[PDB]
């Protein structure tokens, strides 16, 4: 997968990050993200970072880890 | 690598985990853990899980993410 299983299992595209534990301005991908390269490329095309977060939906500030 | 870069970049072998945010009874690897398979096997040989943690030191309870 592109994220580990467990709490931090949801791939999101986030505008930025804080201390590799929080994602800021996070949105769900608009494609299936089958590989890490594709996840990174998809988010990058929107200016965002590919993070693995605790929720599968968009929000302004989330617990997220680096992919 | 076996851990992302950033704050949670330190591979440790931890006896257990809590909420994919805490590693419990963590120790540094005693061999080089240069691939995910080697990391997993090494930690498993001590009954432990391969976690990516915020410090490169043995510690009983610290911030760690799933690899
Ligand atoms: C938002 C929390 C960010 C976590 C940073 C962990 C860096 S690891 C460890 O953390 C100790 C506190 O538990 C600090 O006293 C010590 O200086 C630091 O090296």
């Amino acid at each position: 997968a592109v994220c580990p299983t467990g709490l931090f299992s949801n791939p999101l595209c986030c505008a930025t990050n804080v201390l590799d534990l929080i994602g800021v301005d996070c949105k769900t991908p608009t494609i299936a993200v089958d590989t890490g390269a594709i996840f990174q490329a998809h988010c990058a095309s929107k200016g965002s970072k590919p993070l693995c977060c605790v929720a599968p939906v968009a929000d302004q500030a989330l617990l997220c880890q680096k992919a």
